[PDB]
RNA sequence: AAGCGAAACGCAGCAGACCAGGC
DNA sequence: TAGTATGAAAGTACTTGAGCTTGATC
DNA sequence: GATCAAGCTCAAGTACTTAAGTCTGGTCTATACTA
């Protein structure tokens, strides 16, 4: 349950949470605020009903839905699978804010 | 002197080059 | 992908090596 | 009587600045990386 930053892609330098950690030691699933458009980028909380308004791609499962490229989001974040080597789990450090987001 | 129906309401800048021209 | 990251200037003032006076020595 | 050394004087460099006044108009201005 630690916290860690993606490299890559737009989630670059951004405070994810590690919610499970697969023991293949490939991905570990994280928690991510979106920073998206919605198909219409500063972190903002997941709008499931504002993406399923806008259709496209998205897939919708009640709170779980899946969009823009297999984009996974748990209740109202991201909840998507990083890889291991993808993200820093030393030297993160999250404020208080990012503690009260997560 | 006269006399009629007696609530709520005046924006904003790049900057820095280089050229031509003016007395 | 989607985004971060990589040939027609001249002047003075100051420092340097060369030559030379007076010294301390011989 | 002579010497070499210290150090003062001179002509050869180097380091550094400065180069009229004001005014108008016009164009033009980064993309490599490497994921
Ligand atoms: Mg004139």
């Amino acid at each position: 349950k630690s916290w860690v930053r993606l490299k890559r892609g737009i989630y670059k330098d951004d405070i994810a949470q590690v919610d499970y950690v697969e023991p293949s030691q490939n991905t570990i699933s994280l928690k991510m605020i979106p920073r998206i458009d919605y198909d219409r980028p500063p972190q903002r909380l997941f709008d499931a009903e504002k993406i399923r308004s806008l259709g496209g791609d998205v897939a919708s499962d009640g709170d779980f839905l899946i969009f823009e490229g297999n984009r996974y989001s748990r209740k109202g974040f991201l909840f998507k699978s990083f890889a291991m080597s993808a993200v820093i789990t030393e030297g993160v450090k999250p404020t208080l804010s990012e503690l009260e987001k997560f």
